[PDB]
């Protein structure tokens, strides 16, 4: 819609107060248009029906419970915006600083969140398995990340390829919850999994075997479940990402970390210049030891701990 550039406060899912950009014309709607062509939130109104109504508020105040999902989807994903440019130089998930747009209130119950090719669809969670999802910020930007892969690499969805596809997604999405500082760490989604229970998340990338995800080739999954195990076998590469930017030791293997900041300036060359639909796990470690050559030398301690990392997990 046309109108003024304002500034509005609101409370998000887990209560943290937050200023959102919303744009006044009688009403006023969550449409930031500081961001490339915009960020759009709308309610779904529990229905299946997409994109649903832009969100309009009467006040320019986002305080009610049913405004929670909405400050945080807003918000979030001008948060992962800000990183994408700031960091990689990267105008929205297209690189054409396409509009980013969102629905919250999807169905009722609904225990998910994803990205449907041109938008965020978030459920409400049924408030035992999961709180809202947009409340989670490494949620937010796993799924747009999910954009980013299909603008640029086009990895399908199945077998390794689809689990390099999960673990690309869980990599930036820790990586913008450490740009955001918000209580940042290497769980996937603990702050919206499980409201009884503390300290638990959908997967750890620091220890993946926590909840039975393999932490190396060897463990890998071979069924059919979960498009042959995209969600499972996706632990063998967040481990190596982990390594590769905190160090450690594994299966015997001496890893020499080297920062978040390096960890994704890599990987990001790597998915959008070298990676292709069907890369497996050998031809991601021969893509990120590329691209650490290209940014810092054949004979630079990067490549070294990169070698390093996928040794230890196994994939040559
Ligand atoms: O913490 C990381 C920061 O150091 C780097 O600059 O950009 C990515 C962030 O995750
Ligand atoms: O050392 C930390 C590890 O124990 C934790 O699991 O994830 C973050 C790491 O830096
Ligand atoms: O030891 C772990 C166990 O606690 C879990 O239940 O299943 C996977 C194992 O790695
Ligand atoms: O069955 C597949 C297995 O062969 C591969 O190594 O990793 C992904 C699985 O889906
Ligand atoms: O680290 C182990 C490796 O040494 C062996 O060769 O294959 C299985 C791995 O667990
Ligand atoms: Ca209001
Ligand atoms: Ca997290
Ligand atoms: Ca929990
Ligand atoms: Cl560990
Ligand atoms: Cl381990
Ligand atoms: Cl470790
Ligand atoms: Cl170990
Ligand atoms: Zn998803
Ligand atoms: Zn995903
Ligand atoms: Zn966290
Ligand atoms: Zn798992
Ligand atoms: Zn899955
Ligand atoms: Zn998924
Ligand atoms: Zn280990
Ligand atoms: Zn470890």
């Amino acid at each position: 819609i046309t109108g003024t550039s304002t500034v509005g406060v609101g409370r998000g899912v887990l209560g943290d107060q937050k200023n959102i950009n919303t744009t006044y014309s009688t009403y006023y709607y969550l449409q930031d248009n500081t961001r490339g062509n915009g960020i759009f939130t709308y309610d779904a109104k529990y229905r299946t029906t997409l994109p649903g109504s832009l969100w309009a508020d009467a006040d320019n105040q986002f305080f009610a419970s049913y405004d929670a999902p909405a400050v945080d989807a807003h918000y979030y994903a001008g948060v992962t915006y800000d990183y994408y440019k700031n960091v990689h130089n990267r105008l929205s998930y297209d690189g054409n600083n396409a509009a980013i747009r969102s629905s919250v209130h999807y169905s009722q119950g609904y225990n998910n969140a994803f990205w449907n090719g041109s938008q965020m669809v978030y459920g409400d969670g049924d408030g035992q398995t999961f709180i809202p999802l947009s409340g989670g910020i490494d949620v937010v930007a796993h799924e747009l990340t999910h954009a980013v892969t299909d603008y640029t690499a086009g990895l399908i969805y199945q077998n390794e390829s689809g689990a390099i596809n999960e673990a690309i997604s869980d990599i930036f999405g820790t990586l913008v919850e450490f740009y955001a500082n918000k209580n940042p760490d290497w769980e996937i989604g603990e702050d919206v999994y499980t409201p009884g229970i503390s300290g638990d998340s959908l997967r750890s990338m620091s220890d993946p075997a926590k909840y039975g995800d393999p932490d190396h080739y060897s463990k890998r999954y071979t069924g059919t479940q979960d498009n042959g195990g995209v969600h499972i076998n996706s632990g063998i590469i967040n481990k190596a990402a982990y390594l590769i930017s905190q160090g450690g030791t594994h299966y015997g293997v001496s890893v020499v970390g080297i920062g978040r900041d390096k960890l994704g300036k890599i990987f990001y060359r790597a998915l959008t210049q070298y990676l292709t639909p069907t890369s497996n796990f050998s031809q991601l470690r021969a893509a990120a030891v590329q691209s650490a050559t290209d940014l810092y030398g054949s004979t630079s301690q990067e490549v070294a701990s990169v070698k390093q990392a996928f040794d230890a997990v196994g994939v040559k």
